[PDB]
C-alpha cells in the first residue's frame, strides 16, 4: 500500500542552502493502480524535470529504510549516486552517529545533493539542518527557519526540534512544532446548511476560536469521550433487532427524511446548529425564552432533532423538528426519562416561545425558521400509523439519552429505500483490457480499504472525491443523488449495519405482525 499522507503532499521544496534538494519519495510504476496519472512521482518525473533545467543531481541520500518505494538503478542509470542511509526507528530523531555519516557523505560532494524520507520532513529537515550547522557554520535558528520556508513548515514533530537546539542552540529556544494546514489529514477516513433550500440568518461557523468552544460544550453536555458529533445514532432494523420491541416500553414516530442537528442555545444571540459532521452554524433571529423570565434567555441548553423541508406550495419553508433534548440551564434532562424531556421540550421549549408569539414581541415571519417538536406515541397507535411525509418509522426507548451508538434506537425503513453515504474515489481502469472498463469505488469511515465499488458512468464521474447517495438494488450499488451536506461519508459501521438490514430485512408486513398481537 502507498504511504498515507503521500498523495497530497508536495513533490519537491526548494533548494536549501543552495545545495540541498528536499523530496518525498518517489514511487515506481509498481504503485500505478494505486495512484491517479496526475499524482505520480516516479523517479524519472525528477530526473526529467532536474535535465530540463540542465541541472545534475549528483547524489540522492533515501532515509526511508525500505526499497519497496521505487527501484534504486532508475536513479544510477541516470549517473546520479544512490545512498541508502538507515536511520534510527522506533519515531525517534537521527542519533549522532547518523548525523556524522550523513555529513560524511555529503561533503565529498554545482550540483545538487536530493535528500529525502517517506514525506520529506522531519528526518530529511534533521539531517539538512545537522549539516547547515556543523559544516556550513549556520545557526540553527536560520536553519530550521529556511527549511521551514522551502518545504512548508519543514520539520512538525517537536521533539525533533528540540533534540536540534539541544544538540546546537539552548533548548529552551526550541520552537514549537507549527500548526500543520489541511492537506495533511485529508486522507484520514457540510458547508451547505440544508439540501436544496437556502435559509436566512444560518451562516456556517468556521471561526477558529468559537468553532472549538461550541464543538467542545456539545461534547461536555453529552459525555462525549471520543472525537466527533456526540448526538445518539440509531440503527436499522433486522429480524434479531424487533425482538427489541417486546423487551421494554418503547416510543414510536414517523420519520421524516431530513437532516440530523443537535441546536446549543448558549445565550442570547449564541444559538448554533450542529450537524454529524460536527459543522457548526449560527442561527441569528432564533429567541428561546425563559419559562419563568420571559424578559430573560436561555443558556447551557442543548437540543437534538432534524431540519425537515416542508413544500407550502409554490415555496419550501424550512422546519426544525425538536425530537429530543439532552441539557436545559445545566440541569441534566437527559438523564431523566423520555417522557419527561418530550414534557420539557414542550413547557420548557415551545411555550415560552409560544406565549411571545401571541404577545407582538416575537414575530414569527423575521425568524430564520420553523421550531417544532415531533411528536411521539405508543407502538400500539404505530400499528396504525402503518395502516410531515414519512420514509418510515423509529422506536425510541423510554430510557436516559445515550450517545454514540444505540443498539436500541431502531429505524425502521421499506427494504428498497436503505442507501449508504460513500466517499465516491473513482479509479479509471482498463478492466477488460481491450476496452478500458473503468471502475470506481466506495469508501466508508473507519475503514481504511473500500466499503465496495460502483459501476463508472459518465455522469458518475461529475461527483468524484465527493459524497454520493447510493441505493442498493440488482447486486450493485446504485447512484441515486449526490449529497452536498456532508463533508464525511457513512461510518463502517452504520454500513455494515444498512447491509444486515437489507440482506436480512424486515417487511411491512412483518413489522405490523409484530407489533400487532
Ligand atoms: O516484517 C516486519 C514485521 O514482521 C516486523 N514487525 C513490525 N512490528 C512488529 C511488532 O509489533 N511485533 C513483531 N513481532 N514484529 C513486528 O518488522 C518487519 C519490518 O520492519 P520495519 O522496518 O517495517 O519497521 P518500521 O520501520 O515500519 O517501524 P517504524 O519505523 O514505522 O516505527
Amino acid at each position: 500500500k502507498i504511504p498515507p499522507r503521500w498523495l497530497n503532499c508536495p513533490r519537491r521544496g526548494q533548494p536549501v542552502a543552495g545545495r540541498f534538494l528536499p523530496l518525498k519519495t518517489m514511487l515506481g510504476p509498481r504503485y500505478d493502480s494505486q495512484v491517479a496519472e496526475e499524482n505520480r512521482f516516479h523517479p524519472s518525473m525528477l530526473s526529467n524535470y532536474l535535465k530540463s533545467l540542465k541541472v545534475k543531481m549528483g547524489l540522492l541520500v533515501d532515509l526511508t529504510n525500505t526499497s519497496r518505494f521505487y527501484d534504486r538503478n532508475d536513479i544510477e542509470k541516470e549517473g546520479i549516486k544512490y545512498i541508502k542511509l538507515q536511520c534510527k526507528g522506533h519515531g525517534e530523531c537521527p542519533t549522532t552517529e547518523n548525523t556524522e555519516t550523513f555529513i560524511r557523505l555529503c561533503e565529498r560532494f554545482p550540483e545538487l545533493i536530493g535528500v529525502h524520507c517517506t514525506h520529506g520532513f522531519n528526518r530529511t529537515g534533521f539531517l539538512i539542518c545537522a549539516f547547515l550547522v556543523e559544516k556550513m557554520d549556520w545557526s540553527i535558528e536560520a536553519a530550521v527557519a529556511t527549511f521551514a520556508q522551502a518545504r512548508p513548515p519543514g520539520i512538525y514533530k517537536g521533539d525533533y526540534l528540540k533534540e536540534l537546539f539541544r544538540r546546537y542552540g539552548d533548548i529552551e529556544e526550541a520552537p514549537p512544532p507549527p500548526l500543520l494546514p489541511d492537506w495533511c489529514f485529508e486522507d484520514d477516513e457540510g458547508a451547505i446548511f440544508l439540501e436544496g433550500v437556502t435559509v436566512k440568518g444560518v451562516t456556517q461557523v468556521t471561526t477558529q476560536p468559537k468553532l472549538g468552544e461550541v464543538q467542545q460544550k456539545c461534547h461536555q453536555f453529552c459525555g462525549w469521550e471520543g472525537s466527533g458529533f456526540p448526538g445518539a445514532q440509531p440503527v436499522s432494523m433486522d429480524k434479531q433487532n424487533i425482538k427489541l420491541l417486546d423487551l421494554k416500553p418503547y416510543k414510536v414516530s414517523w420519520k421524516a427524511d431530513g437532516t440530523r442537528y443537535m441546536m446549543l442555545i448558549d445565550g442570547t444571540n449564541e444559538v448554533f446548529m450542529i450537524d454529524r459532521d460536527n459543522s457548526v452554524f449560527h442561527v441569528s433571529n432564533l429567541e428561546f425564552p425563559f419559562r419563568k423570565d420571559l424578559r430573560m434567555h436561555l443558556s447551557n441548553t442543548l437540543l437534538d432533532g432534524e431540519m425537515i423541508i416542508d413544500r407550502v406550495n409554490g415555496q419550501a419553508v424550512p422546519r426544525y423538528l425538536i425530537y429530543d433534548i439532552i441539557k436545559f440551564n445545566s440541569q441534566p434532562v437527559g438523564d431523566c426519562d423520555f417522557n419527561v424531556r418530550l414534557q420539557c421540550i414542550e413547557r420548557e421549549i415551545i411555550s415560552p416561545r409560544h406565549e411571545k408569539m401571541k404577545t407582538g414581541l416575537i414575530d414569527k415571519t423575521q425568524e430564520p425558521f420553523s421550531v417544532r417538536n415531533k411528536p411521539f406515541f405508543d407502538i400500539c397507535t404505530s400499528r396504525k400509523l402503518l395502516e410531515h411525509e414519512m420514509d418510515g418509522l423509529i422506536f425510541q426507548p423510554t430510557g436516559k439519552y445515550k450517545p454514540g451508538r444505540c443498539d436500541d434506537i431502531l429505524k425502521w425503513k421499506p427494504p428498497s429505500l436503505n442507501s449508504v453515504d460513500f466517499r465516491l474515489k473513482i479509479t479509471r481502469m482498463g478492466g477488460e483490457g481491450l476496452l478500458p472498463q473503468n471502475v470506481g469505488l466506495l469508501y466508508v469511515g473507519g475503514y481504511e480499504r473500500p466499503f465496495a465499488q460502483i459501476k463508472v458512468t459518465k455522469e458518475l464521474k461529475q461527483y468524484d472525491n465527493k459524497i454520493i447517495e447510493c441505493k442498493f438494488e440488482n447486486n450493485s450499488w446504485v447512484f441515486m443523488r449526490q449529497r452536498t451536506d456532508k463533508s464525511f461519508p457513512n461510518a463502517y459501521n452504520t454500513a455494515m449495519a444498512v447491509c444486515n438490514s437489507i440482506s436480512n430485512p424486515v417487511t411491512k408486513e412483518m413489522l405490523f405482525e409484530f407489533i400487532d398481537r
